[PDB]
């Protein structure tokens, strides 16, 4: 193409080759997929708080 | 961790460990899965009852 040698923002280099630019963030986390326990109503429930 | 030696309560013995923990228990009894008879329709009832 013709101006071969043009102005690139965000491409500062010697011949404005090398990417200066900014990650744009939107707060994204993946972290894992969540899980619910499913015995809490296939068992009974006794609590020994005080004879531990 | 740092504490090998502890106060644990309801440990008694000379150097802990002889669990004279109090045992909680809530009047339950497990005794048996009962049966009912069912020979009653499945046969002739006679009743020699108070005679021979």
């Amino acid at each position: 193409d013709y101006a071969g040698n043009l102005t690139r923002p965000h491409w500062g280099g010697a011949a404005s080759d090398v990417d200066i630019h900014l990650e744009v963030y939107q707060n994204e986390v993946d972290t894992r997929f969540q899980y619910q326990a499913m015995f809490l109503g296939l068992s009974s429930q006794r609590s020994v708080a005080d004879r531990s």
